[PDB]
């Protein structure tokens, strides 16, 4: 009555494993024709019990299966589930959510006062979907929290009556560029204006 090694069985891929790769080997014994339910992803040999890729997976849209896989020869049927989870890669990048942003602040904002908080959303998971946010070129006037996307002033004062067009520049726009921080890294297509309208206390 012809059954497996082991009643249940756990294997680990990658969402990017090839069309056609081998994912795993099963025998049973006491010849012996072999058939796998419970996912058109996946396709076993017959004869030799090799479970394969029939597509390209995508953890995003299905992290984990579970097959059934049934070893037939007076036939006695013998069944054993195989439970397959696809391990993330870094393979989709960060985007920006609500971009560009548009913004009214007060000149002589003191130190530490809110500005905004910029989002962006990766889908993949653990390093690959952790967000990391920057502002380039450096900018004096504020400080931007690198983990949580918050922007806030700085105990530089933003003074529109300043004569250094690039530090009027610097004043009046933020440039944020995103990553993540699998390897490889992956950043958003473009960095994320905050447009920044300054306004007196009249
Ligand atoms: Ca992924
Ligand atoms: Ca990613
Ligand atoms: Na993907």
């Amino acid at each position: 009555p012809p059954t497996f090694s082991k009643p249940a069985y756990f294997v680990s891929v990658l969402e990017n494993i090839m069309a056609g790769a081998t994912v795993l080997f099963l025998n049973a014994t006491d010849s012996i024709i072999y058939s796998l339910e419970g996912s058109s992803q996946f396709r076993i040999n017959a004869r030799s019990g090799e479970i394969t890729t029939t597509s390209l997976l995508d953890r995003e849209t299905k992290s984990e299966y579970i097959l059934i896989v049934r070893a037939v020869d007076n036939q006695k049927t013998g069944i054993a589930t195989v439970n397959v989870t696809l391990l993330d890669i870094n393979d989709n990048h960060p985007t920006w959510k609500d971009a560009p942003y548009y913004i009214n602040l007060v000149e002589m904002t003191p130190p530490d006062s809110d500005v905004t908080t910029v989002v962006a959303v990766d889908p993949d998971l653990g390093e690959n979907g952790t967000l990391v946010y920057s502002i380039h070129p450096p900018n004096k006037f504020y400080s931007l929290n690198s983990t949580t996307g918050k922007i806030r002033t700085t105990h530089v004062m933003l003074d529109r009556e300043n004569p250094d067009p690039v530090e009027a520049e610097l004043m009046r726009k933020i440039i944020v560029s995103v990553t993540d921080c699998g390897r490889p890294p992956l950043k958003a297509t473009s960095s994320a204006t905050v447009f920044v309208n300054l306004l007196d206390l009249n």
